[PDB]
């Protein structure tokens, strides 16, 4: 074993006692940004966390918080082939999604300035000072993919500065995470900030990873390993062993996760769109174990 069970259970640890006071900080700073606007206070604009902080999977002190406005005066939906978009109800508006980016950056300018905020392909960053944390805006809007019955799944929707259309489910997300993390006894969350912090550990030390190996998809990943190997286990030695043994061997064949989804369960996890490949996840969990050590007969 490269690393001890002390090592291995410290890593399982928030990076700070104050990771919801940062959150929260940076959650009421966008949504002040937001009000305090003439043109975006007269729509509606919900202010939430995604990612690390708001699925407490963070493994980094300070690193990133990623707060979503998403606009939902109009949302963007999709249909199946055999209904007409006509039927369902359309709405035209002169509002776009460049012009609600636009207005993010100007309200985020106004309230930081604009030496603090960096529009970025698919964020608006506002630094770091003391107070702080570097915080990723991410403007959406409401997005609804509707299935053969006429329910809908709710989201949200956004364009990259580059023209890529992105649909993303963070609120299922979280809610997900947080079931799976109950009927875990919060192991589950604890193994994904284990397999998050490895992987930081290996990219520092020298090590060769992919960059197709993002921290999204280790957690997508953990998520995909079921319940029974995070309970049935006593040690978090054993527990990431096992999580490797399993996530390979599913790995070999794309017949094996084809069919595994992402946190949020509404979109796939390998079904082309992803800068990733099981292929990628396959080596990535050989890199790994060969990194761990384990110890062998
Ligand atoms: O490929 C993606 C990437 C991101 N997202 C959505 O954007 C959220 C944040 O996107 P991040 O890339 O920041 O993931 P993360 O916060 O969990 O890991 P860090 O790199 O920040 O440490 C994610 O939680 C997800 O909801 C996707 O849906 N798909
Ligand atoms: O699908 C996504 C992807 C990203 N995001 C949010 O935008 C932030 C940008 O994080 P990314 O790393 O995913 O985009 P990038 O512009 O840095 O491109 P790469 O070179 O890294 O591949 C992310 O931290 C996340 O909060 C989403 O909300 N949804
Ligand atoms: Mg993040």
């Amino acid at each position: 074993a490269k690393y001890t069970e002390d090592q291995l259970t410290s890593w399982t640890k928030p990076p700070s006692d104050s990771e919801q006071t940062k959150l929260e900080n940076s959650e009421k700073m966008v949504r002040e940004a937001i009000s305090s606007d003439e043109k975006l206070s007269k729509k509606t604009i919900e202010t939430f966390g995604q990612g690390s902080y708001a699925n407490n999977t963070n493994v980094r002190l300070n690193s990133d918080i990623d707060i979503n406005v998403k606009y939902s005066d109009g949302f963007y939906f999709d249909l199946p082939k055999d209904k007409s978009r006509e039927d369902f109800g359309i709405t035209l508006t002169s509002y776009s999604y460049e012009e609600y980016k636009d207005d993010v950056e100007n309200a985020l300018v106004n309230k930081f300035g604009r030496s603090e905020v960096v529009r970025k392909d698919k964020c608006i960053t506002v630094k770091e000072n003391s107070y702080r944390v570097e915080t990723d805006v991410v403007p959406t809007w409401d997005y609804r993919r509707y299935s053969e019955n006429g329910n809908y799944v709710q989201g949200t929707k956004f364009k990259t500065d580059k023209g890529i259309w992105i649909d993303n489910y963070p609120k299922q997300h979280i809610a997900n995470g947080i079931s799976k993390n109950n009927n875990t006894a919060r192991r589950f969350k604890r193994l994904t900030r284990l397999h998050r912090k490895l992987r930081y550990k290996m990219i520092d030390d020298g090590g060769n990873v992919s960059d197709n190996i993002t921290s999204f998809l280790l957690e997508c990943l953990v998520w995909n390993v079921p319940n029974r190997i995070m309970n049935d286990y006593d040690t978090w030695t054993e527990r990431l062993k096992q999580s490797i043994i399993y996530l390979y061997n599913n790995t070999r064949e794309e017949s094996s996760c084809k069919e595994w989804g992402e946190v949020s369960e509404l979109l796939y996890l390998f079904h082309g769109g992803r800068k990733w490949t099981s292929k990628d996840v396959n080596s990535y969990m050989v890199l790994l174990w060969n990194h761990l050590e384990f110890l062998e007969h």
